[PDB]
Order: structure tokens, then sequence, then C-alpha cells
């Protein structure tokens, strides 16, 4: 017997400052946040439908730099899929995804982790990550990537979505 | 890809006057039909959410006597799942019920076709068709049975419902 | 910041047998259960808007007679408020309210405990249990009473949905 | 070009009792109102979908006795359609229909106003006004008759629905 | 009575390329597609609110060199309108456009066929079709003309709203 | 007590042609109005749900320049917030904000009047107000900014319901 909406259990993370919490804050309350208030740990919850499945995403926002890798191993058990953020004006965020997904495949004993590969901040025009390097990145990977801006919620909720679909692939 | 939500085909089927078009209605329009107008053929539509799926019903309301086999046979292929509704103050409605299924089993080859027993009219205080004769007979075919009232609305949703969890445990 | 909807932590509670499952499966499924199959202890959620906020109903449903329980006490105490359900041809099951009352303020902790008194099963003919009695002792505690059916769903979400607006004037 | 959903005025109005303010209420909070507290003048708004148009109901809850005229004209005037309510164990508030009904039509100057009879309490074992002199009557006027129960909540969206049906029908005259 | 929503058959044409499929999979899966699998034929169903009414888009994704003319002419005579897509860095595609128009004139015999003019890609640096040229190409046609991005999702939703607005006015 | 939704009156104020019209019917119709129809009076509105509340939004969309005077302080007494529109390509669109937020003010007869600061058209690249301008504006008027575009769509949901949420404060004030 049916008994609600399947929840999943998603995790935001990223080096700091990549645009993490706009994200977040952009899909669940279509607000732009242009301060930067560095993050502890917040979750948020919202009912969407996808593909004509109605559920329940429980989204975990993280710290970039994060003060105890016991709480980090903790977010990363219980976690279903990632979203690893990094922001196409900053070469470092970009070099530094392959250190959270590495945490992540350890912590999870899994190469075959649901993931999805967001370049963030998509509206601003000093790129210095290449869409090319990053979907080369992704494809080595295995995994989608997504162009977003949590300004002009450009892919936005297609991140979110595309994570869910990956884990339900991965459910079967 | 998704293309768009899942369609289900019901037809509702059954003697004249035992509430067809009235529970047709009552789901679609919120709207209890006090007027007997015999039908010929109707075609309805409604998207729901059951059990966390979006889906769309169509549903084909069927005239109580039906003058052309060939019509008759038509429909039966198409749909996916039967109502088959039989008025609680009507023996012989109840007696039928077991003539329709037969016809429903032939047309579609198949002995394990989607299915309710749906005893309607329970609203009215001259019942001559007991629950337990009428669970009994839904035990004996292996499908469920719902009293319904089309004017008070009583089990409608169900009955629709449950048809569609029927129709979908028949898929896998 | 809003991070989602408001969550509301509702348990049913009552004698062996008075509706507690076929009221919470009556609300989440839109379907009447006939079969008694005796509850240990469940739980479900919905989301639904009251009063023009969205919420997210988590609801405990539990046995009728656990003789003894520190288990007992402890899902309970997560319970922010109560329906307590008698059935109206049970007149022990309503005697024994006063029994559930003093148990949920015992867990609680309080005196002032959100709750709302359900007399279910409503359609039966064989009444036992007066509406005027069921109010005055509803009164007698500050409490709403609700008159339902899970087979008519007369009252079903009223009763939920009066429990939540207790809830909210508790918190205030 | 589309502004936002059409909005349609409805009034609620029938003697002391019968039960206009219980089903409005059951419409909007989905909750039966067991007390009797006699109703002023209220409002409520709720956006529904009716034949697949989205709209948004504007419900004036009415006094069964309105003792200033000047007030009562008012809402007639700026009501768009009427539920004229009677209760089922209550001949005298079915009685009383027909006057409602050219109080409504004397203040809009109009005989073609969108109405629908309800016959509320349904649920009530004391039935003195049969279905069928219900019937006739709204037959008499051209109008929809719908028997509610504000407890069970039969009948109570297709009241409104049919209402705004009506009126719909109405403005394609 | 109402028997449920109306239903609108939208066909999307044009060259290779331009982004009809990614115009249409944005539309229903708030997805951008990456990549250029070329399209035999797709449908696609959407339900959605235009202007306070209740739809069913059915949505037929074209290709864009179309191999039978049997299959074309099928496909122009059941679809109610037209979405004729160019690319705003293609300018062959924003030529072939009055060839796409000619050919759905002529199937469905007629000079006023609702259909919308769509200049995809608007995200691109490299425009080669200026906006006022296709403004112009419009009016000509008497017919809408939005820019759109199914990258961005600029304009998406406007292209399949404003040609069901005018289905809508072609109706009456 | 609960009597349907909450209803918020929205005024948009600014200079003609900053695109106050083109906003609003981004928001009701998903719509972009290329062509410049200048506007008298127009009355929008759309249900929206915001955090987890249902609102109503009542939206009036205003002339740039009014020509009568009681009829813009009747808007400005009936608004609950306003949204105070430039264009991020018009100098004089933005000079204009303060007379607009001070004849506000004067109707009103407040300091502490809902408004949000909107900087529209921000998809074009041809830009005379700078993004800290702006900002420095609206933190000396305690008020938030918000980038719009009614062409791409930007900001435009973000704009009406942070309003919303500013109302809000003001009530529980
Ligand atoms: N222009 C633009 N700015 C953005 C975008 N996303 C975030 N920002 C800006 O970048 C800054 C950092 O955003 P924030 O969400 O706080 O980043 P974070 O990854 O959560 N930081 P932390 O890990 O410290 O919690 C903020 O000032 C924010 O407005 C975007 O997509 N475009
Ligand atoms: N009291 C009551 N009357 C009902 C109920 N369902 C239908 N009716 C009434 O029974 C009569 C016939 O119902 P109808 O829906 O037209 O039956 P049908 O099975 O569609 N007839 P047909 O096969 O000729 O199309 C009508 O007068 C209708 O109002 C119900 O549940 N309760
Ligand atoms: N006629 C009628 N039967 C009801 C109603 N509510 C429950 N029932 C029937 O009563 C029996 C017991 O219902 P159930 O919901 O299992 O009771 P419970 O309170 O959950 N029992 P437990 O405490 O053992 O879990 C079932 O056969 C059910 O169909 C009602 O409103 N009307
Ligand atoms: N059993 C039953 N009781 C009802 C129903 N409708 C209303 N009542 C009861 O009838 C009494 C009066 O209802 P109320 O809605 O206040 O009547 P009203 O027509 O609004 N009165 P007034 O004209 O003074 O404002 C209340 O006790 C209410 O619970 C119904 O459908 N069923
Ligand atoms: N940047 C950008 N790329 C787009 C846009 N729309 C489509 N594309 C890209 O253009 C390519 C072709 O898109 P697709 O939808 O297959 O085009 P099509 O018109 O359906 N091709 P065909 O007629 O072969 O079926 C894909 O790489 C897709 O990612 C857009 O608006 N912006
Ligand atoms: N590129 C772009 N153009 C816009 C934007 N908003 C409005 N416009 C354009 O600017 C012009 C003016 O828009 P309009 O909405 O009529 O402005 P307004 O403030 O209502 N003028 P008025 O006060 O005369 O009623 C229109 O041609 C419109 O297309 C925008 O965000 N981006
Ligand atoms: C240690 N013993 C020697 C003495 C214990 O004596 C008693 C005597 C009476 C009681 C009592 O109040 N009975 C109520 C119990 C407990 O909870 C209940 C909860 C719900 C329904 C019935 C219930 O019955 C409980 C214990
Ligand atoms: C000094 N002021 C407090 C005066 C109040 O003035 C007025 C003036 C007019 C009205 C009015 O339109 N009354 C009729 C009512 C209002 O709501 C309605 C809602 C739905 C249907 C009819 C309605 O008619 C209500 C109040
Ligand atoms: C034995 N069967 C496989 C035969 C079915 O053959 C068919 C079925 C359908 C068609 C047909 O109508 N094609 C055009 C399509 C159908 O769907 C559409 C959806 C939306 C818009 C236009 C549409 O036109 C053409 C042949
Ligand atoms: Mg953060
Ligand atoms: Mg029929
Ligand atoms: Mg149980
Ligand atoms: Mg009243
Ligand atoms: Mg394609
Ligand atoms: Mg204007």
């Amino acid at each position: 017997a049916f008994q609600g909406m399947t929840e999943y259990k998603l995790v935001v993370v990223g080096a700091g400052g990549v645009g993490k919490s706009a994200l977040t804050i952009q899909l669940i309350q279509n607000h732009f946040v242009d301060e930067y208030d560095p993050t502890i740990e917040d979750s948020y919850r919202k009912q969407v439908v996808i593909d004509g499945e109605t559920c329940l995403l429980d989204i975990l926002d993280t710290a970039g730099h994060e003060e105890y890798s016991a709480m980090r191993d903790q977010y990363m058990r219980t976690g279903e899929g990632f979203l690893c953020v990094f922001a196409i004006n900053n070469t470092k965020s970009f070099e530094d995804i392959h250190h959270y997904r590495e945490q992540i495949k350890r912590v999870k004993d899994s190469e075959d982790v649901p993931m999805v590969l967001v370049g963030n901040k998509c509206d601003l025009p000093s790129r210095t990550v290449d869409t090319k390097q990053a979907q080369d990145l992704a494809r080595s990977y295995g995994i989608p990537f997504i162009e977003t801006s949590a300004k002009t919620r450009q892919g936005v909720d297609d991140a979110f979505y595309t994570l869910v679909r990956e884990i339900r692939k991965h459910k079967e």
C-alpha cells in the first residue's frame, strides 16, 4: 500500500562561493540571493512532479569547506544523489570537483553514485572554464553536465530534476 | 524520454439504468444527473494523481443494451480496464454481471482482465442485493468490489482509482 | 528563510477496531478498507493545503492495545496532535477515550495537548453513543468533536484538518 | 487580453437556519460547522476549476432575515448569481423561496437572474419537503435543483458549480 | 456537458538542427538536451493552463527533412497549429521558413492556418538573422514572432501558449 | 476565521516605457509584449503560493505619466506595496525613482511603505545605470533591489514575490 510520496535525499556540494545556496534558494523560493552568507548546514524540502511522479525533495545545502570530516562522511552516506557544483568563472572550483567526487565514491564504496556536474554562474561574462572541458570531465565520470545560473534561473530546475532521474535509474 | 503522463482507457459497463453515466459525470463534473437519458456512447477525460503518479483517465461510458455487437467488441478490445456496474436495488442487473464479464474475457481473449465490480445506488433504501453476495461474486472473480452512490459520491473516486491500481498491477 | 512546507505530526489513537486505519487510508488513498487488518504501528505522509497554508502531514496510525509499553510512550511522544477515535456503535470505545486522553497528557507532560474527538462509523445503523453525549464530552475537554465515516468519507478530511488547526492555535 | 481568472459574484440567500453558512464553510474550509451562529454579512473567496475554466468565486453569505433593506438591495444588485437555500426538514423555509426569488427579481429589475434552488440538510431523517415538490418548483422557474448536506458534503461543490454554469449560460445570451 | 479538457494538436516544423526537439523537451521535461539526435517522429503531451483554460497539448515533433511525403501530409492535415522554427544563427533555416509555411497551407487547403514563427537559439552570440527581419516576415504572414532558447528557456512557454491562443482565435 | 486566500494589492509605478506592463503581462500570461502600447490603467490577478501561503495578487498597472493626480492618489492610498521600476538603459527613469517614492510616502503618510526597486531590461547590452548605484539607492531606502527582464523572465516572479514578502513583514509590525 502507498504510504505517501517517494522521498529523494539530494546533497549539494562544491567549493566555497560557487552558488550552492543560491541555486537551492532559487529552486525553493524563486528568489535570487545576492549576499554571500557562508553556509554551515541547511536543509530544504519541496514537493515536485518529475516525469509524472510526485516526489518530495529533501535537499541538504553544505559548506564549501567542511570543518568536520565526520559530519561530511555522514551526509555523504545519507545522500542518495549529489549535485557537484563549480563556478564557470573560478577555475579552482572546477579543479576541486574531482576531490568532492572521490570523497563521495570512497564513502559510498561505489563508482556509480548518482551525481550531476553543475557549472554555475553562466550569466557572468568572465568565463574561465570552457563548456567543452566540463562536458569532457562529466563524460569521463559518466554523469550529466548542466550549466546553471542561480540569477537567471537557467538550468536550475533541470539540475535538480536531472539528479532525481539519475537516482531513479540507479534504483532499478 | 518521458513523453507525458500515463494514459488509462477505462470502460464502464453494465445493465440499463444502473448509473454508469451518473458515476462518470460525478467523477468528471462533480455533478449528479437526476434525469435518465440513455447513452449511446460518450467519452470523458480527466487528469488525476493516484499513488503519486499522474495519469490521464480516458473513460468510455457505454449503453446498457448495445445494439451493434461490432461497436461493443471495438471498445472492449480498446479498454484496458472495466468497471462492471450493477444497482443494489436491481437484482437482474446483478445477475447480468456474469454476462458482461464473459463478453469482456471473450473479446480480449484473456482470463485476467483488470476489472472492478461496482454496486451503485447504495444510498437507496430498497436494497435487493446483499453486500455479502456481491463480495462473494467479486472474490470468485479475484477482483475488488466497491459500493457506490453517484448521488452522494460515496465510493466514486475509489471505484475509478481502484481500477487504475488493478491496471497497474496487471502491467507488471 | 522559509525552508519548505510546515510539517505536522499527527497521531491517531483509540480502541481496537474503531477505524483508525480506515480513516487514515481514506485520507491518503481515497480508498475504503473493508478488511480488519490489526495495526502494530504504521506511518503515512501527505501534503495538503489547509487555510491557504501548504503542509506536510506525518500521520502515525497506532494499535488499539499495547498493554504495557515503553515503546508505545516513545512513539506517542513524537505527536504534536492526536485524533482520539471511538466508534459510534461501540460504547466501550467511547468510555476508553478518557484513558487515551490521560495517556496523551502523561506522555506529553501537559494538560493542553491538541486533540480532536472523532466518532467514526456514523454510517452504521447500530448507533449506541449519541451525538449529544460525544459533544458534551468534547466540550468538557475543550476540544472539537467530528462525526466521521471512513466508508462514506464523511468528515474524514475535516477531522485531520481540524486537528492541524488545533495545533496551529496551540503554537501561538 | 486575458487579465487573470474570471470572477463570479455569488450570493447565498434563504431563511434563518437553513444552512447557508454551513454550506459556504464546507466549500471553503472542508469543515462542518455544528454551531448555529447567525450571520450578519460575510464574504469568502475560492479559486476553482469548472468545466476546464479557472475562476474566482466571491461568495456573499447573507443573514436569513435582513432588517435594513438598503443593505439587502446593495448585495442583490451586485450579485451575479444566487443560491436559494431551504432546509428539507423546514416547510416554511421552502415556502419562503418564492419570496427570495421575487425580492431578487425586483431589485435587479429582471426576470432572468441566474439561480439554483438548494434543498439542504438532506442527511437528516425528518424530511418534510419532498424532492418532487422541490423539483417542480425549480422546473417552474427554469432553474436547477440540488439536494445538499453541509454535513456530509453531498452536493456542496455541485451547488456552487452549477450556479457558475448558470451564470456562464446567461452571459452568452 | 463538458467531457474533459480541450485538446490542441500542435506540430513543430523547420529545418534540420534548429532545435525543434530541444524546444519540445524543454517544455515537457524542463530539460535541455545538449546532444543532436535527429528525429524521425515523436509525440508528447502535457496539460497546462492558458488564459484560465485547462488544456491538453498534443505535440508532434517532426524531422527537419521528411523522407515520405505521405507521412508529412498526414500530420499536417491532423495538426491544428504549427510552430515554424528557425535558428537565429542559421540564415538558411530562416530562408526555408516560407517553404514550410507553403507546404502547410497546401496540405490543409487554407490560407489561414494557426502558426507562430519561432527564432530559436537566441542565447548564442553568433546571430545571423536580425530580429527586425524575422518580425517583418511574421508580419507579412499575419502571425506572431517569438525569440526562444531551448537552453535558457526564454520564450519556450510563450511560443507554445501563443500558438494555442492563435488556434483559439481561429476556432471562433 | 479563514475566509479564503490572503489578498495583496500591488501597484507597479515608474516612468513611461520602463516595462511596467511588460513585467505584469509576463507574470500573468507568460508572454513578452514587444509592442509599446501606453497604459491608462489596467488591473490583473493571479493566485500564487509564496513561502507556503496561497495568495491572491491584485496588480494595478499604472501609466508612466498620470494625467489626474486625484486618480494617482487613489491607487497609492489603496496599494499595499509598490514595485518602483526603472530601465537599466534609461538614466532618467532611474533619477525619477526618487519622485515616485516621495509621492507614495506623501499619499500614504508613512515612511515605511513596502516597496521593491526594480531595474528592468537587464537583457539589453546598453546599460547606463550601474548595479552599484541602484543597490546603494535601495539600501538608502531600506528596500530590496532586483534586476529584471520582462523578455527573458529573469527576476519577474522574484520581484512580485519579494514585494509580497515585504508586505507580510510590514503587516507584523
Ligand atoms: N551572477 C551570479 N551570481 C551568483 C550565482 N550564484 C551565486 N551567485 C553569487 O555568488 C555568491 C555566493 O553564493 P552562495 O550561494 O552563498 O555560494 P555557496 O556555494 O553557497 N558558498 P558556501 O559554500 O560559503 O556556503 C553570492 O553573492 C551569490 O549572489 C549565479 O548563478 N550568478
Ligand atoms: N439514487 C440514486 N440514483 C441514481 C444513482 N446513480 C444513478 N441514479 C439515477 O439512475 C437513473 C439512471 O442513471 P444513468 O446514469 O442514466 O444510468 P445508465 O446505466 O447510464 N443508463 P444507460 O445504460 O441507459 O445509459 C437516473 O435517474 C440517475 O439519476 C445513485 O447512485 N443513486
Ligand atoms: N461501516 C464502517 N466500517 C468501518 C468504518 N471505519 C472502519 N470500518 C471497518 O471496521 C473494521 C476495523 O477498521 P480498522 O480501520 O482496521 O480499525 P483500527 O482502529 O485501525 N483497528 P486496530 O486498532 O487493530 O489497528 C474494518 O472492517 C473496517 O472496514 C466506517 O466508518 N464505517
Ligand atoms: N445536519 C445538518 N445540519 C446542518 C446542515 N446545514 C446546517 N446545519 C445546521 O443548522 C444550523 C444552522 O446553520 P447555519 O449555516 O448557521 O444556518 P444559516 O442559514 O447560515 N443561518 P443565518 O441565516 O442566521 O445566518 C447549524 O446548527 C448547522 O450545524 C446540514 O446540511 N445538515
Ligand atoms: N545553445 C542552444 N542550442 C540549442 C538550442 N536548441 C537546440 N540546440 C542544440 O542544437 C542541436 C539540434 O537540436 P535538436 O533539438 O536535435 O534540433 P532538431 O530541430 O530537432 N533536429 P532534427 O530536425 O534533426 O530533428 C542540439 O545540439 C541542441 O543542443 C538553443 O536554444 N540554444
Ligand atoms: N528588451 C526588453 N524590452 C523591454 C523589457 N520590458 C519592456 N520592454 C519593451 O519596452 C517597451 C515598453 O514596455 P511597456 O511594458 O509598454 O512599458 P510601460 O512602463 O508599461 N509604458 P507606459 O507607462 O506608457 O504604460 C516595449 O516596447 C517593451 O517590449 C525588457 O525587460 N527587455
Ligand atoms: C501495579 N499494580 C499492582 C497496579 C496497577 O493498577 C492499575 C489499575 C488501573 C489502571 C488504569 O487506569 N487503567 C487504564 C489502562 C491503561 O491505559 C489505557 C489506555 C487506553 C485504553 C485503556 C487503558 O487502560 C492501570 C493500572
Ligand atoms: C463607509 N464604508 C465602510 C462603506 C462600505 O461601503 C460598501 C459599499 C458597497 C459594498 C457592496 O458592494 N456590497 C455588496 C456585496 C459585497 O460583496 C459581494 C460579494 C459577492 C457577491 C455580491 C456582493 O455584494 C460594500 C460596502
Ligand atoms: C496499424 N496501425 C499502426 C496504424 C496506425 O496508423 C497511423 C496512426 C496515426 C497517423 C496520424 O494521424 N499521423 C499524424 C499525427 C498523429 O498524432 C499527432 C499528434 C499531434 C499533432 C499531429 C498529429 O498527427 C497515421 C497512421
Ligand atoms: Mg552556501
Ligand atoms: Mg448512461
Ligand atoms: Mg489499524
Ligand atoms: Mg449564516
Ligand atoms: Mg528533432
Ligand atoms: Mg504600460
